[PDB]
């Protein structure tokens, strides 16, 4: 029941930070950041984990993928994509 | 059972417009626009509302967030992110 | 139970390729590509299909929309948006 906002680009850097919105309280709070800065990142939820797929870290388009476990507040890197992808769409089916 | 397309960038302006697709009829129709133009916007659905998170309005990267109620066809602004984020990934967990 | 990564931009071209992640095996595999290269594409899942909405193909911002049927491994084009939209957010409600 939370909305997670993962990465992106502010007016100054590509972001590794992640924040979560609680609609009951109308508040966002920062949680554990990604391993890598990622804008243009695709995000999906599968088996209670949040996957962050691809993006751009300021230095290169990314093929890496990492998964967030809310029960532990940590991200871990998993198998990368076949190709670097920023501006990627992600869905779970 | 509708697909909402929120904001974006055409070949001429960043967009505040929003349109909804009905697969039964293979048609898109325009609904109420966002308060702000937003490309690179993250969108998620929680408690029957559509949240539009961050993006870019042509003038600045955005920390603002707004929520759409389909029963009223209106968007309203809620608490902003801690940081401006365009190219942000959003998921609900 | 798979995560699909649709389109995007590598360090060399806008992408029509699509790959699917199986968390049980920690592997991605390439499936049928989109009709069009699409970065900045919005993706959502409705009635067992994956919709790819808008984006950019290297030549132009896109109003086209296509839908993937995993049982047939094919994409087909459906009704386009009213407006070209890349950097578009997409959700299903």
């Amino acid at each position: 029941g939370l909305i997670y906002a993962v990465g992106g680009y502010d007016g100054n850097t590509h972001l590794n930070s992640v924040e979560a919105y609680d609609p009951e309280r109308n508040e966002w709070s920062l949680v554990a950041p990604l391993s890598t800065r990622r804008s243009g990142v695709g995000v999906a939820v599968l088996n209670g984990l949040i996957y962050a797929v691809g993006g751009y870290d300021g230095n290169t388009h990314l093929n890496s993928v990492e998964a967030y476990d809310p029960e532990r507040n940590e991200w871990s890197l998993v198998a990368p994509l076949s190709t670097r992808r920023s501006g990627v769409g992600v869905a779970v089916l």
